[PDB]
């Protein structure tokens, strides 16, 4: 239905208009220039840049938390787009945003990620996947599982349009703990859902089975925030140079 059509449209439009990062310009700056960040050298060269005049793994700590609070702040704004969001209880928009926000992060940032590296510093820095293996226990282990996920995620070859429903559908999930009106939440997810899954079929016809596979990447990102909110506890109690941002902090108390 054109009303379909045109929701799809809706949500794709708020999408590239509260994500300064997407899809189509990650691809038109991954091919060809970002500042290659691929060893200690380079990467207290792009710092300098910042901070003229802690511990490398602690301050690339920092910096990724940094993108998160962006993120969250962006997601906000964007959740606003899905027909019924906005006329949910306030309580409610906190605990879909609260639990969605992680898993939507990592569904985008594979949109800047390659099997060498990824975008980082608003598409000025890219900073290499060996680099951050070679970072020291446990921070080396931070961003290898996003990588795993991100290469067959990418190989789906979505569009910012397909990313664009992806992550609303996210945000719709009615088995989120502490959701009071469940019920209308439901709805509101399975009108997200219900516009993603036919976007796929006209979109991806050459894929049918799109769809059943994207559920399944949105429960392997939920397992993937599981595992890392868990090893950012680890960083956190440990690593006593570690902060962890307030508005961060406040997103992982009583999730998982
Ligand atoms: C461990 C923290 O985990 C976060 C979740 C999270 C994990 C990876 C991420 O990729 C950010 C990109 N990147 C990486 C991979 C290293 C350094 C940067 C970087 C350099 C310069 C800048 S300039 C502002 C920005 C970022 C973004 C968010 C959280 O829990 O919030």
């Amino acid at each position: 239905t054109a009303d379909l059509k045109s929701l799809a449209k809706r949500i794709y439009e708020a999408y590239l208009k509260n994500f300064n990062m997407n899809k189509v310009k990650a691809r038109v700056i991954l091919s060809g220039p970002p500042f290659v960040i691929h060893d200690m050298e380079t990467l207290c060269m792009a710092e300098k840049t910042l901070v003229a005049k802690k511990e490398a793994e602690v301050r690339i700590f920092h910096c990724c938390q940094c993108t998160s609070v962006e993120t969250v702040t962006e997601l906000t704004e964007f959740a606003k787009a899905i027909p019924g969001f906005a006329n949910l209880d306030l309580n409610d928009q906190v605990t879909l945003l609260k639990y969605g926000v992680y898993e939507a992060i990592f569904a985008m940032l594979s949109s800047v990620m390659n099997k060498d590296g990824m975008l980082v510093a608003y598409g000025n820095g890219f900073i290499t996947r060996e680099f951050l293996k070679s970072l020291r226990k446990p921070f080396c282990d931070i961003m290898e599982p996003k990588f795993d996920f991100a290469m067959k995620f990418n190989a789906l070859e979505l569009d910012d349009s397909d990313i664009s429903l992806f992550v609303a559908a996210i945000i719709c999930c009615g088995d989120r703990p502490g959701l009071l009106n469940v019920g209308h939440i439901e709805k509101m997810q399975e009108g997200i859902v219900h516009v993603l899954r036919l976007h796929l079929q006209s979109n991806h016809p050459d894929d049918i089975f799109l769809f059943p596979k994207l559920l399944q990447k949105m429960a392997d990102l939920r397992q993937l925030v599981t595992e890392h909110a868990q090893l950012v506890q680890i960083i956190k109690k440990t690593e006593s140079d570690a902060a962890l941002h307030p508005l961060l902090q406040e997103i992982y108390r009583d999730m998982y």
